[PDB]
């Protein structure tokens, strides 16, 4: 057995430490059969895996990361560890904003692909929940793959309501306006806003809302699109949640050229839609597509969507991986 304990068997050899995942450690390896290096993740937080293998598998993208194999123990007994390969990427958005300025043909394309994929995962009833720059993989010619599907949901609107401050899964800095107030994340529109979060950030290279906790999250949303109307206010029926809008001082918009001076015009027209405080009136991914900051890209004809309409103890959750990674053993 291959160690860094990484028994991905013969066919992938000279293992190199890349960081490390959710379940596990990722690595770089040399695919013997391929002859190309590619990223293999240990899984050794079990929900997780097994919604995130299901839906990679089922998922056929440019813009989505695929599962190129999957390694585990021929036998339910044997099996302890399980190896999912993918493509070596070269980098990702979040290393990428951390030392280099994005020109304005960088930040169009990356936005375009950003979309592209998500109105396939929208297509397929899928919310992806969790984007966010380090979820954006990159390869040397800036084609770029999202991934990480470990809070990933079918999109239920009828059963988004809650109260106020409910515990939220996803990364702070990327939550919709309406987590704090009175959304589960159950609706596409909570997708938009961390894509509009991440068009920020590679405009500036630094996030637009860093949050340092549950309740701040918002005041710095707020202290850049200013108080919300009236109107905005009485989509929000959960009492706590807009009586606690209604207790804060006046906060003034900040305009979008204010804090970004050296932004293109279409672009901060597109953000202003995408961080639009309410989630009704939030631009919708193939509204995003079409807008006039991305005509030189759009082809609704080449923007596949999905198919069909995506639909989902510890001993069952274990034989339940077992079934999802069947078709990948060698015998066949
Ligand atoms: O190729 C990868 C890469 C890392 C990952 C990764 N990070 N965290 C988890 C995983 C991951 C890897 C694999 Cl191979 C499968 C799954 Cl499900 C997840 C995926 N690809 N990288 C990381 C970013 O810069 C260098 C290139």
């Amino acid at each position: 057995p291959e160690m860094v304990v990484f028994d991905v068997g013969p066919r992938y050899t000279n293992l190199s430490y890349i960081g490390e995942g959710a379940y596990g450690m990722v690595c770089s390896a040399y695919d013997n059969v391929n002859k190309v290096r590619v990223a293999i993740k240990k899984i050794s937080y079990c929900q997780r895996t097994l919604r995130e293998i299901k839906i990679l598998l089922r998922f056929r993208h440019e813009n989505i990361i695929g599962i190129n194999d999957i390694i585990r123990a021929p036998t339910i007994e044997q099996m302890k560890d399980v190896y999912i390969v993918q493509d070596l990427m070269e980098t990702d958005l979040y290393k990428l904003l951390k030392t280099q300025h994005l020109s304005n043909d960088h930040i169009c394309y990356f936005l375009y692909q950003i979309l592209r994929g998500l109105k396939y995962i929208h297509s397929a009833n899928v919310l992806h929940r969790d984007l966010k720059p380090s979820n954006l993989l990159l390869n040397t010619t800036c084609d770029l793959k999202i991934c990480d599907f470990g809070l990933a949901r079918v999109a239920d609107p009828d059963h988004d309501h809650t109260g106020f401050l409910t515990e939220y899964v996803a990364t702070r800095w990327y939550r919709a306006p309406e987590i704090m107030l009175n959304s589960k994340g159950y609706t596409k529109s909570i997708d938009i806003w961390s894509v509009g979060c991440i068009l920020a950030e590679m405009l500036s290279n630094r996030p637009i809302f860093p949050g340092k906790h549950y309740l701040d999250q918002l005041n710095h949303i707020l202290g850049i699109l200013g108080s919300p109307s009236q109107e905005d206010l009485n989509c929000i029926i959960n009492l706590k949640a807009r009586n606690y809008l209604l207790s804060l001082p006046h906060k003034n918009k900040v305009p979008w050229n204010r804090l970004f001076p050296n932004a293109d015009s279409k672009a901060l027209d597109l953000l202003d839609k995408m961080l639009t405080f309410n989630p009704h009136k939030r631009i919708e991914v193939e509204q995003a597509l079409a807008h006039p900051y991305l005509e030189q890209y759009y082809d609704p004809s080449d923007e596949p969507i999905a198919e069909a309409p995506f639909k989902f103890p510890k001993e069952k959750l274990k034989e339940l991986i077992f079934e999802e990674t069947a078709r990948f053993q060698p015998g066949y």
